[PDB]
Protein backbone atom coordinates (compact mmCIF):
# COMPACT_ATOMS: atom_id res chain seq x y z
CA UNK A 1 0.00 0.00 0.00
CA UNK A 2 1.16 3.00 -0.96
CA UNK A 3 1.89 5.70 1.80
CA UNK A 4 2.72 9.51 0.62
CA UNK A 5 2.07 11.47 4.36
CA UNK A 6 1.79 10.03 7.70
CA UNK A 7 -0.54 12.78 8.38
CA UNK A 8 -3.76 14.28 7.02
CA UNK A 9 -5.21 17.58 8.25
CA UNK A 10 -9.27 17.69 7.83
CA UNK A 11 -10.28 21.00 9.29
CA UNK A 12 -12.51 24.15 8.75
CA UNK A 13 -10.75 26.66 6.92
CA UNK A 14 -12.85 29.92 8.05
CA UNK A 15 -12.34 28.53 12.11
CA UNK A 16 -8.94 27.34 12.07
CA UNK A 17 -6.87 27.90 8.82
CA UNK A 18 -4.57 31.10 9.71
CA UNK A 19 -3.92 30.06 13.19
CA UNK A 20 -4.32 26.82 15.08
CA UNK A 21 -4.30 24.48 11.64
CA UNK A 22 -1.09 26.50 10.86
CA UNK A 23 0.72 26.49 13.93
CA UNK A 24 -0.13 22.40 14.03
CA UNK A 25 0.82 21.37 10.49
CA UNK A 26 4.64 23.54 11.45
CA UNK A 27 4.84 21.48 14.21
CA UNK A 28 4.12 17.84 13.06
CA UNK A 29 6.58 19.18 10.27
CA UNK A 30 9.22 20.20 12.90
CA UNK A 31 9.11 16.57 14.57
CA UNK A 32 9.30 14.88 10.92
CA UNK A 33 6.07 13.69 10.44
CA UNK A 34 4.86 14.39 6.93
CA UNK A 35 1.90 15.98 6.55
CA UNK A 36 -0.47 16.86 3.93
CA UNK A 37 -2.35 20.13 4.67
CA UNK A 38 -4.80 21.76 1.74
CA UNK A 39 -3.86 25.62 1.10
CA UNK A 40 -5.38 25.84 -2.35
CA UNK A 41 -8.64 27.44 -3.02
CA UNK A 42 -11.32 24.89 -3.75
CA UNK A 43 -14.18 25.48 -5.92
CA UNK A 44 -15.37 22.84 -7.33
CA UNK A 45 -18.98 20.99 -6.81
CA UNK A 46 -16.88 17.62 -4.98
CA UNK A 47 -14.04 16.96 -3.30
CA UNK A 48 -10.94 17.49 -5.16
CA UNK A 49 -9.44 14.40 -6.71
CA UNK A 50 -6.36 15.79 -4.63
CA UNK A 51 -7.54 15.55 -1.30
CA UNK A 52 -9.18 12.17 -2.04
CA UNK A 53 -5.56 10.84 -3.14
CA UNK A 54 -3.51 12.26 -0.25
CA UNK A 55 -6.32 10.74 2.45
CA UNK A 56 -5.68 7.43 0.75
CA UNK A 57 -2.16 8.18 1.13
CA UNK A 58 -2.45 8.73 4.23
CA UNK A 59 -0.92 6.27 7.53
CA UNK A 60 -3.46 8.84 9.29
CA UNK A 61 -5.84 11.66 9.98
CA UNK A 62 -5.74 14.82 12.37
CA UNK A 63 -9.31 15.87 12.04
CA UNK A 64 -9.46 19.70 13.91
CA UNK A 65 -13.28 19.84 15.32
CA UNK A 66 -14.40 23.61 15.59
CA UNK A 67 -17.67 25.25 15.73
CA UNK A 68 -18.37 25.23 12.28
CA UNK A 69 -16.93 22.04 10.74
CA UNK A 70 -20.16 20.47 10.08
CA UNK A 71 -21.68 23.80 8.44
CA UNK A 72 -18.95 22.78 5.30
CA UNK A 73 -20.09 19.64 3.38
CA UNK A 74 -16.82 19.22 1.81
CA UNK A 75 -15.57 19.03 5.48
CA UNK A 76 -18.53 16.31 6.07
CA UNK A 77 -17.41 14.72 2.80
CA UNK A 78 -13.71 14.26 3.63
CA UNK A 79 -14.88 12.80 6.80
CA UNK A 80 -16.88 10.38 5.78
CA UNK A 81 -13.86 9.18 2.79
CA UNK A 82 -11.74 9.27 6.70
CA UNK A 83 -13.75 7.18 8.53
CA UNK A 84 -14.40 4.44 5.32
CA UNK A 85 -10.09 4.41 5.15
CA UNK A 86 -10.20 4.09 9.30
CA UNK A 87 -12.47 0.98 8.36
CA UNK A 88 -11.07 -0.41 5.26
CA UNK A 89 -7.27 0.30 5.11
CA UNK A 90 -4.69 -2.47 5.98
CA UNK A 91 -0.73 -3.00 6.24
CA UNK A 92 -0.91 0.17 7.62
CA UNK A 93 -4.12 0.80 8.76
CA UNK A 94 -5.23 4.11 8.83
CA UNK A 95 -4.92 5.56 12.26
CA UNK A 96 -7.73 8.94 13.09
CA UNK A 97 -6.82 11.34 15.47
CA UNK A 98 -9.82 13.87 16.75
CA UNK A 99 -8.55 17.66 18.19
CA UNK A 100 -12.11 19.15 19.91
CA UNK A 101 -10.72 22.97 19.34
CA UNK A 102 -12.72 24.66 21.69
CA UNK A 103 -15.59 22.65 20.48
CA UNK A 104 -17.51 19.87 23.51
CA UNK A 105 -16.50 16.32 21.95
CA UNK A 106 -20.29 15.18 23.07
CA UNK A 107 -22.15 18.02 21.10
CA UNK A 108 -19.89 16.43 18.13
CA UNK A 109 -20.94 12.99 19.18
CA UNK A 110 -24.63 13.57 19.31
CA UNK A 111 -24.56 16.71 16.61
CA UNK A 112 -25.78 18.77 19.60
CA UNK A 113 -25.19 22.65 19.68
CA UNK A 114 -23.66 24.05 16.61
CA UNK A 115 -23.17 21.06 15.34
CA UNK A 116 -26.72 20.52 15.52
CA UNK A 117 -27.38 23.75 13.72
CA UNK A 118 -25.65 22.88 10.71
CA UNK A 119 -27.66 20.36 9.45
CA UNK A 120 -31.15 23.08 9.51
CA UNK A 121 -28.73 24.66 6.70
CA UNK A 122 -28.89 21.36 4.45
CA UNK A 123 -31.57 21.09 1.83
CA UNK A 124 -33.15 17.68 -0.41
CA UNK A 125 -30.42 17.25 -2.44
CA UNK A 126 -28.15 16.34 0.31
CA UNK A 127 -30.65 13.85 2.48
CA UNK A 128 -28.89 10.98 1.11
CA UNK A 129 -25.83 12.47 2.78
CA UNK A 130 -27.12 13.59 5.88
CA UNK A 131 -27.39 9.51 7.75
CA UNK A 132 -23.13 9.12 6.35
CA UNK A 133 -22.42 12.13 7.83
CA UNK A 134 -23.77 11.65 11.46
CA UNK A 135 -22.59 8.50 11.49
CA UNK A 136 -18.57 9.43 10.39
CA UNK A 137 -18.89 12.45 13.05
CA UNK A 138 -20.06 9.92 16.53
CA UNK A 139 -17.66 7.33 15.23
CA UNK A 140 -14.97 10.48 14.90
CA UNK A 141 -15.71 11.92 18.68
CA UNK A 142 -15.92 8.47 20.21
CA UNK A 143 -12.12 7.95 19.47
CA UNK A 144 -9.26 8.69 21.73
CA UNK A 145 -8.19 12.36 20.62
CA UNK A 146 -7.95 15.73 22.58
CA UNK A 147 -10.37 18.11 23.99
CA UNK A 148 -8.73 21.21 24.02
CA UNK A 149 -10.00 24.55 25.65
CA UNK A 150 -8.71 27.99 26.86
CA UNK A 151 -5.18 27.67 27.85
CA UNK A 152 -1.35 27.97 26.66
CA UNK A 153 -2.15 26.53 22.76
CA UNK A 154 1.70 26.12 21.81
CA UNK A 155 2.00 23.87 25.10
CA UNK A 156 -1.20 22.18 23.46
CA UNK A 157 0.17 21.68 20.18
CA UNK A 158 3.37 20.68 21.93
CA UNK A 159 1.59 17.98 23.70
CA UNK A 160 -0.76 16.49 20.74
CA UNK A 161 2.27 16.75 18.19
CA UNK A 162 4.40 14.91 20.95
CA UNK A 163 1.07 11.79 21.39
CA UNK A 164 0.75 12.19 17.28
CA UNK A 165 4.61 10.76 17.00
CA UNK A 166 4.54 8.09 19.59
CA UNK A 167 1.14 6.54 18.24
CA UNK A 168 2.46 6.05 14.93
CA UNK A 169 5.91 4.91 15.89
N1 LIG B 1 -16.45 24.26 -3.73
C1 LIG B 1 -16.09 24.39 -2.45
N2 LIG B 1 -15.21 23.50 -1.93
C2 LIG B 1 -14.88 23.60 -0.64
N3 LIG B 1 -15.31 24.48 0.27
C3 LIG B 1 -16.17 25.34 -0.27
C4 LIG B 1 -16.60 25.37 -1.58
N4 LIG B 1 -17.49 26.42 -1.78
C5 LIG B 1 -17.57 26.99 -0.61
N5 LIG B 1 -16.81 26.39 0.36
C6 LIG B 1 -16.71 26.77 1.76
O1 LIG B 1 -17.89 27.49 2.10
C7 LIG B 1 -17.55 28.85 2.44
C8 LIG B 1 -18.65 29.77 2.00
O2 LIG B 1 -18.63 29.85 0.56
P1 LIG B 1 -19.55 30.92 -0.24
O3 LIG B 1 -19.56 32.22 0.58
O4 LIG B 1 -18.99 31.10 -1.61
O5 LIG B 1 -20.98 30.33 -0.24
C9 LIG B 1 -16.19 29.08 1.80
O6 LIG B 1 -15.44 30.11 2.45
C10 LIG B 1 -15.55 27.72 2.03
O7 LIG B 1 -15.21 27.55 3.42
P2 LIG B 1 -13.72 27.16 3.94
O8 LIG B 1 -12.81 28.16 3.38
O9 LIG B 1 -13.77 27.09 5.47
O10 LIG B 1 -13.44 25.77 3.35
Amino acid sequence: RTITYDVFLSFRGEDTRFNFTDHLYSALGRRGIRTFRDDKLRRGEAIAPELLKAIEESRSSVIVFSENYARSRWCLDELVKIMECHKDKKDPGHAVFPIFYHVDPSHVRKQEGSFGEAFAGYGENLKDKIPRWRTALTEAANLSGWPLQDGYESNQIKEITDSIFRRLK
